[PDB]
């Protein structure tokens, strides 16, 4: 989408995966989605470093509506949940120095079945302008027939640039249409910022390996489409939570930067390990998937249990992704010839590799002729920068 | 088996599943079937507090055997993995006042293929008695029909007590039983400490699952035959290693303490983190799973991804496990009145609860009227001890 935004991959935050639907203020107060919610969030962010990071977007999430719409014909927010509006929540977060995102669906209902935005494509759009809103998740819930969705999904992209304000569209047209016919990316791209591509995710390496699978499966088709304003979203980053081990939480970071996925983490700020933020914030990798270049990397090689990824960075850079797919034993050594990498341009005559995860650590120069040793940990992965030179 | 061993669940360490059966020494010293290895590992058990903690059996697994037996005869280690012989390391792992095990099979070849101890049943058996062998892990691969596993199962046991040589037998006998017919747990009983019953484990939340889904599944089965010097074997303590994150860490932990199960961890002891090795040495939940009673637990009920287990106590104590199957969203709450709990005997009139597990935290008291309240992490496991009044 040829917008101006997302000129890198939009990274912020997103309560779904952790929060889900919980409308139970009641008995379960520290999790139901409420204005308070993301007035902590938002507050925590600034002061544990989530935006020097650069996380910048806290995006609220499906279930924030009201049961209908104003009489004119105007989506609300939950006069309880949400007693001071959006409005409101808007004019808080921007004086963080954020940016806030919300939800709607292409459909008559969202997934959970809150009005959805068709018929009112044209009048959503103005209202979440008016409001402050900078991102919209557009999902894809409750539609006929293919051409309502592709029709739906353009018809907002219009809309919303129209307004005159610059919203990130992130929407979820492909996942949708998927099921009945492969989705034309080349015109997906010309509307949307991101969107996303397969099944939610959950708290499981399970989870995880089936997108990185299923995404490598079908490279060919989506990696070049990838590209500054528009990206391939595998769904959020779960790191903080519970589901997966260290080497699993580092595999997720480490693909999620390789693919040049955008970084929306969905977890309670308010509890969570210096492990996870540390990775979290981990300058050199945020980079990596920062890379203003924006080539999306993809899967060298495969075979034995083992991975290899690969991404180029701008400046004759390139990331190598290392993964062990063996759930048994112990650390496994994996080799090859950095005559491999890189299509053969890093480390033609020589390059530089420091190793960027599970841990931070030099390893010498490499001509040409050598070989990269290394021991991968099982369900982790290693994390390389091969750098040019010329020395 | 009635051997005066095995009085509560064997407690050591097991090299399988975190070294299988790496035999290149040459490119991964570290981690090959050597002498060393356990010679390392012994020392460690030792200065780290594994033993304080009630970890006793350190445990050769498959691997360590010659291509073929002397002349004799016998079972030989491996010259060069092994260059001083089993003899030494006994002596070496006893100087340490450890117990050292070792690993055979029922078969014609281990399940690598290095010999099994079929038609030399007498003469392994009284072999590793010279040796002074603590522990045999009996495995059950390469058997043409259940004739001769369960007369190899069952001759062997005879030919350990034999020797004269208190010797912990561990069986794989139903766990290859299974697949043909129903095992007599009646039976296994009478011959083993303890029985392996399902499948390998794995690095995997995954396989943990299973592992328990599959035990509840037939509890019926198989937790009456368990007490004092007869266990049921869901296979080795997989925490400290790299497939399981914290909560489902917790969660084996507790369920191998909730099921009066052994407690073998397979574990590079020498790189372990404080988390873990805590986790493993927590005093009070080994305590539950080293009740003298002896009483396996069970799966008191289950429905909305969430698990509630018990075991009982000696002394009107129990333990309550609640697991949290949902992989998904955040703490769920569950609840449940005590009146449920542990057939209503603990908390008639009143108990006091104290958590173990994720953290330990008293609870106040707990009337027979009260329910109990509780907010369980995604696939984590929170485990409460009852005191019944009174
Ligand atoms: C909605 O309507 C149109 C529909 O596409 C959209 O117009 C486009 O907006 C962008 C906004 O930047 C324009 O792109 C620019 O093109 C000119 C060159 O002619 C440059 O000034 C801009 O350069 C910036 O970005 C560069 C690209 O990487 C950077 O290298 C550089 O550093 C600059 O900062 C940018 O390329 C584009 O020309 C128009 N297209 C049209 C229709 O003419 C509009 O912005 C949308 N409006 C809203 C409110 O959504
Ligand atoms: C190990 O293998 C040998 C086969 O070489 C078994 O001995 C034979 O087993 C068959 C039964 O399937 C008998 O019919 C033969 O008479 C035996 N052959 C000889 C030459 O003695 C042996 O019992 C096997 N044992 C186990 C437990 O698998
Ligand atoms: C071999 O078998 C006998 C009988 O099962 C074992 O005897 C029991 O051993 C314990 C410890 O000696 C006693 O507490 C029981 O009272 C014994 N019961 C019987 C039947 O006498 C014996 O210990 C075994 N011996 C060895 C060395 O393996
Ligand atoms: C499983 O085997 C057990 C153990 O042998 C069987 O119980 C024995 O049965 C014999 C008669 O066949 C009795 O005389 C013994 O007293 C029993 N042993 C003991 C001490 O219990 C048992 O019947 C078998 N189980 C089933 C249900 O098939
Ligand atoms: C996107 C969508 O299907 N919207 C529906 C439309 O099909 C239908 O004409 C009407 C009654 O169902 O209400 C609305
Ligand atoms: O609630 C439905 C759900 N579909 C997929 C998206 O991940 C989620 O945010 C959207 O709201
Ligand atoms: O190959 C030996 C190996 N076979 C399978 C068993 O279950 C495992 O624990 C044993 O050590």
């Amino acid at each position: 989408l040829d917008n101006g935004l997302a000129r890198t991959p939009t990274m912020g935050w997103l309560h779904w995966e952790r929060f889900m639907c919980n409308l139970d203020c009641q008995e379960e107060p520290d999790s139901c989605i409420s204005e308070k919610l993301f007035m902590e969030m938002a507050e925590l962010m600034v002061s544990e470093g989530w935006k020097d990071a650069g996380y910048e977007y806290l995006c609220i999430d499906d279930c924030w509506m009201a049961p209908q719409r104003d009489s004119e014909g105007r989506l609300q927010a939950d006069p309880q949940r949400f007693p001071h509006g959006i409005r409101q929540l808007a004019n808080y977060v921007h004086s963080k120095g954020l940016k806030l995102g919300i939800y709607a669906d292409v459909g008559n209902k969202t997934c959970a079945g809150f009005p959805g935005s068709f018929g009112y494509y044209d009048i959503d759009a103005q209202t979440f302008a008016d409001w402050g809103v900078d991102l919209l998740k557009f999902d894809g819930c409750y539609c006929d027939s293919l051409e309502n969705l592709a029709d739906g999904y353009k018809h907002m992209s219009l809309a919303l640039n129209r307004t005159g304000r610059s919203i990130v569209y992130s929407c979820e047209w492909p996942l949708y249409m998927w099921p009945f016919q492969k989705p034309n990316y080349t015109e997906i791209r010309q509307y949307c910022n991101h969107w996303r591509n397969f099944a939610d995710i959950d708290d499981s390496w399970k989870s995880i390996k089936s997108i990185l699978d299923w995404t490598s499966f079908n490279q060919e088709r989506i990696v070049d489409v990838a590209g500054p304003g528009g990206w391939n979203d595998p769904d959020m980053l779960v790191i903080g939570n519970f589901g997966l081990s260290w080497n699993q939480q580092v595999t997720q970071m480490a693909l999620w930067a390789i693919m040049a996925a955008p970084l929306f983490m969905s977890n309670d700020l308010r509890h969570i390990s210096p492990q996870a933020k540390a990775l979290l914030q981990d300058k050199d990798v945020i980079a990596i998937n920062q890379d203003p270049l924006g080539k999306q990397g993809y899967q060298l090689r495969q075979g034995d249990n083992f991975e290899v990824w690969e991404r180029p960075l701008s400046g004759l850079a390139w990331a190598v992704a290392m993964i062990n797919r063996q759930e048994i034993g112990g650390p496994r050594s994996y080799t090859i010839a950095v005559a491999s990498l890189g299509k053969g341009v890093a480390c033609n005559p020589a390059c530089f590799i420091t190793q960027l995860l599970p841990v931070k650590r030099k390893l010498g120069f490499y001509e040409w002729t050598s070989r990269l040793r290394s021991h991968i940990n099982p369900t982790g992965t290693v994390l390389l920068q091969l750098e040019n030179t010329m020395q």
